[PDB]
Protein backbone atom coordinates (compact mmCIF):
# COMPACT_ATOMS: atom_id res chain seq x y z
CA UNK A 1 0.00 0.00 0.00
CA UNK A 2 0.97 4.01 0.30
CA UNK A 3 0.83 5.93 2.80
CA UNK A 4 -3.04 7.05 3.72
CA UNK A 5 -1.91 10.84 3.61
CA UNK A 6 -2.42 10.69 -0.07
CA UNK A 7 -6.48 9.70 -0.24
CA UNK A 8 -7.56 11.85 2.27
CA UNK A 9 -10.87 13.98 1.51
CA UNK A 10 -11.88 17.17 4.06
CA UNK A 11 -8.40 18.87 3.48
CA UNK A 12 -9.94 20.88 6.31
CA UNK A 13 -6.25 19.91 8.32
CA UNK A 14 -4.22 20.03 5.66
CA UNK A 15 -1.47 21.42 7.80
CA UNK A 16 -1.68 18.65 10.55
CA UNK A 17 -1.91 16.02 7.60
CA UNK A 18 0.66 17.21 5.97
CA UNK A 19 3.47 18.39 8.71
CA UNK A 20 2.38 14.40 10.19
CA UNK A 21 2.95 12.73 6.74
CA UNK A 22 6.64 14.81 6.43
CA UNK A 23 7.23 12.98 9.76
CA UNK A 24 6.48 9.26 8.63
CA UNK A 25 8.71 10.01 5.63
CA UNK A 26 11.49 11.91 7.09
CA UNK A 27 11.39 9.28 10.11
CA UNK A 28 11.29 6.28 7.59
CA UNK A 29 14.37 8.21 5.46
CA UNK A 30 16.36 8.29 9.10
CA UNK A 31 15.66 4.14 9.08
CA UNK A 32 17.28 3.86 6.22
CA UNK A 33 20.45 6.33 6.93
CA UNK A 34 21.16 4.93 9.62
CA UNK A 35 20.77 1.18 8.40
CA UNK A 36 23.70 2.11 6.02
CA UNK A 37 25.75 4.12 8.14
CA UNK A 38 26.45 1.44 10.86
CA UNK A 39 27.06 -0.70 7.40
CA UNK A 40 29.69 1.51 6.66
CA UNK A 41 30.94 1.35 9.99
CA UNK A 42 30.81 -2.42 10.48
CA UNK A 43 32.83 -2.36 6.74
CA UNK A 44 34.71 0.34 8.04
CA UNK A 45 36.48 -1.59 11.28
CA UNK A 46 36.75 -4.18 8.58
CA UNK A 47 39.33 -2.55 6.72
CA UNK A 48 41.03 -1.24 9.68
CA UNK A 49 41.68 -5.07 11.19
CA UNK A 50 42.55 -6.56 7.53
CA UNK A 51 44.81 -3.13 6.73
CA UNK A 52 48.56 -4.60 7.73
CA UNK A 53 47.22 -8.91 7.30
CA UNK A 54 46.28 -8.49 4.03
CA UNK A 55 47.32 -4.69 2.77
CA UNK A 56 46.85 -5.96 -1.02
CA UNK A 57 43.59 -7.37 -0.67
CA UNK A 58 42.36 -5.08 2.29
CA UNK A 59 43.11 -2.08 0.16
CA UNK A 60 41.07 -3.46 -3.25
CA UNK A 61 38.38 -3.57 -0.91
CA UNK A 62 38.37 -0.27 0.33
CA UNK A 63 38.18 1.34 -3.09
CA UNK A 64 35.36 -1.12 -3.98
CA UNK A 65 33.79 -0.61 -0.46
CA UNK A 66 33.79 3.59 -1.54
CA UNK A 67 32.35 3.01 -4.76
CA UNK A 68 29.08 0.89 -3.44
CA UNK A 69 28.98 3.42 -0.42
CA UNK A 70 29.51 6.59 -2.62
CA UNK A 71 26.17 5.06 -4.84
CA UNK A 72 24.08 3.80 -2.37
CA UNK A 73 24.32 7.27 -0.66
CA UNK A 74 23.50 9.22 -4.15
CA UNK A 75 20.67 6.80 -4.24
CA UNK A 76 18.83 7.01 -1.09
CA UNK A 77 19.34 11.10 -1.43
CA UNK A 78 17.47 10.79 -5.18
CA UNK A 79 14.39 8.97 -3.55
CA UNK A 80 13.94 11.04 -0.57
CA UNK A 81 14.17 13.76 -2.96
CA UNK A 82 11.88 12.41 -5.20
CA UNK A 83 9.28 11.62 -2.70
CA UNK A 84 9.79 15.11 -1.04
CA UNK A 85 8.94 17.00 -4.12
CA UNK A 86 5.96 14.15 -5.11
CA UNK A 87 4.49 15.08 -0.92
CA UNK A 88 4.89 18.42 -1.68
CA UNK A 89 3.42 19.44 -5.11
CA UNK A 90 0.06 17.54 -3.21
CA UNK A 91 0.48 19.67 -0.79
CA UNK A 92 0.91 22.83 -2.68
CA UNK A 93 -1.96 21.82 -4.47
CA UNK A 94 -4.50 21.22 -1.63
CA UNK A 95 -3.31 24.22 0.15
CA UNK A 96 -3.96 26.27 -2.35
CA UNK A 97 -7.46 24.71 -3.32
CA UNK A 98 -8.41 25.06 0.00
CA UNK A 99 -7.33 28.63 -0.18
CA UNK A 100 -9.17 29.63 -3.01
CA UNK A 101 -12.27 28.46 -1.15
CA UNK A 102 -11.91 30.51 1.15
CA UNK A 103 -11.68 33.55 -0.83
CA UNK A 104 -14.49 31.71 -2.99
CA UNK A 105 -17.00 31.48 -0.03
CA UNK A 106 -16.14 35.23 1.56
CA UNK A 107 -16.51 36.51 -1.12
CA UNK A 108 -20.09 34.96 -1.09
CA UNK A 109 -20.83 36.49 2.19
CA UNK A 110 -19.41 39.70 1.50
CA UNK A 111 -21.32 40.23 -1.67
CA UNK A 112 -24.87 39.05 0.02
CA UNK A 113 -24.03 41.28 2.96
CA UNK A 114 -23.91 44.19 0.25
CA UNK A 115 -26.82 43.03 -1.19
CA UNK A 116 -28.81 42.75 1.94
CA UNK A 117 -27.63 45.90 2.42
CA UNK A 118 -29.51 47.42 -0.46
CA UNK A 119 -32.27 47.32 1.71
CA UNK A 120 -31.49 47.23 4.75
CA UNK A 121 -28.56 48.31 7.10
CA UNK A 122 -26.12 45.07 7.09
CA UNK A 123 -23.24 47.45 8.22
CA UNK A 124 -21.63 45.03 10.55
CA UNK A 125 -21.90 42.26 8.33
CA UNK A 126 -20.69 43.55 5.57
CA UNK A 127 -17.63 44.37 7.25
CA UNK A 128 -16.71 40.95 8.84
CA UNK A 129 -17.44 39.70 5.68
CA UNK A 130 -15.15 41.74 3.87
CA UNK A 131 -12.15 41.61 6.43
CA UNK A 132 -13.13 37.65 6.22
CA UNK A 133 -11.88 38.00 1.99
CA UNK A 134 -8.71 40.04 3.05
CA UNK A 135 -8.00 37.43 5.36
CA UNK A 136 -7.99 34.68 2.58
CA UNK A 137 -6.58 36.56 0.01
CA UNK A 138 -3.45 38.02 2.67
CA UNK A 139 -3.18 34.47 3.73
CA UNK A 140 -2.59 33.70 -0.17
CA UNK A 141 0.09 35.87 0.27
CA UNK A 142 2.15 34.87 3.29
CA UNK A 143 2.19 31.49 2.31
CA UNK A 144 3.42 32.25 -1.61
CA UNK A 145 6.34 34.60 -0.38
CA UNK A 146 6.80 31.70 2.27
CA UNK A 147 7.32 28.66 -0.06
CA UNK A 148 9.70 31.12 -2.27
CA UNK A 149 11.51 31.33 0.84
CA UNK A 150 11.75 27.41 1.40
CA UNK A 151 12.79 27.18 -2.49
CA UNK A 152 15.41 30.38 -1.75
CA UNK A 153 17.35 27.89 0.66
CA UNK A 154 16.76 24.94 -1.03
CA UNK A 155 17.46 25.41 -4.56
CA UNK A 156 18.33 28.77 -5.78
CA UNK A 157 17.57 27.99 -9.25
CA UNK A 158 14.30 26.09 -8.85
CA UNK A 159 13.32 29.34 -6.79
CA UNK A 160 14.60 31.49 -9.46
CA UNK A 161 12.22 29.64 -12.09
CA UNK A 162 9.40 30.78 -9.68
CA UNK A 163 10.05 34.45 -8.67
CA UNK A 164 8.57 35.96 -12.03
CA UNK A 165 5.42 33.71 -11.09
CA UNK A 166 5.87 35.20 -7.02
CA UNK A 167 5.35 39.01 -8.48
CA UNK A 168 2.41 37.82 -10.84
CA UNK A 169 0.59 36.54 -7.77
CA UNK A 170 1.18 39.22 -5.11
CA UNK A 171 0.18 41.32 -8.06
CA UNK A 172 -3.20 39.69 -8.96
CA UNK A 173 -4.23 39.36 -5.25
CA UNK A 174 -3.30 43.27 -4.63
CA UNK A 175 -5.32 43.98 -7.69
CA UNK A 176 -8.17 41.46 -6.45
CA UNK A 177 -8.63 42.83 -2.99
CA UNK A 178 -8.46 46.80 -4.38
CA UNK A 179 -11.06 46.18 -6.66
CA UNK A 180 -12.99 43.94 -3.57
CA UNK A 181 -13.07 47.33 -2.21
CA UNK A 182 -14.08 49.19 -5.24
CA UNK A 183 -17.57 47.36 -4.62
CA UNK A 184 -17.75 49.57 -1.94
CA UNK A 185 -17.73 52.67 -4.38
CA UNK A 186 -21.72 52.88 -4.66
CA UNK A 187 -22.89 52.69 -1.14
CA UNK A 188 -21.59 56.61 -0.35
CA UNK A 189 -23.71 55.94 2.87
CA UNK A 190 -21.45 52.89 3.42
CA UNK A 191 -17.76 53.04 1.77
CA UNK A 192 -18.04 56.62 3.76
CA UNK A 193 -17.70 54.19 6.96
CA UNK A 194 -16.96 51.00 6.43
CA UNK A 195 -13.94 51.75 3.86
CA UNK A 196 -11.64 53.34 6.15
CA UNK A 197 -12.02 50.72 8.88
CA UNK A 198 -11.59 48.05 6.02
CA UNK A 199 -8.01 49.27 4.43
CA UNK A 200 -6.50 49.89 8.00
CA UNK A 201 -7.77 46.30 8.96
CA UNK A 202 -6.06 44.99 5.97
CA UNK A 203 -2.57 47.47 6.28
CA UNK A 204 -2.48 45.88 10.14
CA UNK A 205 -3.33 42.49 8.98
CA UNK A 206 -0.50 41.85 6.66
CA UNK A 207 1.94 43.81 9.06
CA UNK A 208 1.19 40.84 11.52
CA UNK A 209 1.08 37.33 9.13
CA UNK A 210 3.56 38.52 6.75
CA UNK A 211 5.95 41.31 7.87
CA UNK A 212 9.10 42.55 6.75
CA UNK A 213 12.34 40.91 7.62
CA UNK A 214 15.64 42.48 8.07
CA UNK A 215 18.26 38.98 8.64
CA UNK A 216 19.16 38.42 4.89
CA UNK A 217 18.67 39.07 1.04
O1 LIG B 1 -4.16 21.98 8.88
S1 LIG B 1 -4.81 22.91 9.83
O2 LIG B 1 -4.78 22.18 11.12
O3 LIG B 1 -6.15 23.35 9.30
O4 LIG B 1 -3.96 24.19 9.88
C1 LIG B 1 -4.04 25.04 11.08
C2 LIG B 1 -2.99 26.17 11.21
O5 LIG B 1 -1.67 25.58 11.07
C3 LIG B 1 -0.64 26.61 11.12
O6 LIG B 1 -0.82 27.35 12.26
C4 LIG B 1 -0.75 27.57 9.89
O7 LIG B 1 0.27 28.55 9.89
S2 LIG B 1 1.27 28.29 8.79
O8 LIG B 1 2.38 29.25 9.01
O9 LIG B 1 1.94 26.97 9.00
O10 LIG B 1 0.49 28.55 7.52
C5 LIG B 1 -2.12 28.29 9.91
O11 LIG B 1 -2.28 29.08 8.71
S3 LIG B 1 -2.52 30.55 9.01
O12 LIG B 1 -3.58 30.74 10.07
O13 LIG B 1 -3.06 31.20 7.79
O14 LIG B 1 -1.19 31.18 9.36
C6 LIG B 1 -3.30 27.26 10.09
O15 LIG B 1 -4.52 27.96 10.36
S4 LIG B 1 -5.57 27.89 9.27
O16 LIG B 1 -6.79 28.52 9.89
O17 LIG B 1 -5.07 28.66 8.07
O18 LIG B 1 -5.88 26.47 8.83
Amino acid sequence: SQDPYFKIANWTNEHDDFKKAEMRMDEKHRKKVDKVMKEWGDLETRYNEQKAKDPKGAEKFKSQMNARFQKTVSSLEEEHKRMRKEIEAVHEERVQAMLNEKKRDATHDYRQALATHVNKPNKHSVLQSLKAYIRAEEKDRMHTLNRYRHLLKADSKEAAAYKPTVIHRLRYIDLRINGTLAMLRDFPDLEKYVRPIAVTYWKDYRDEVSPDISVED
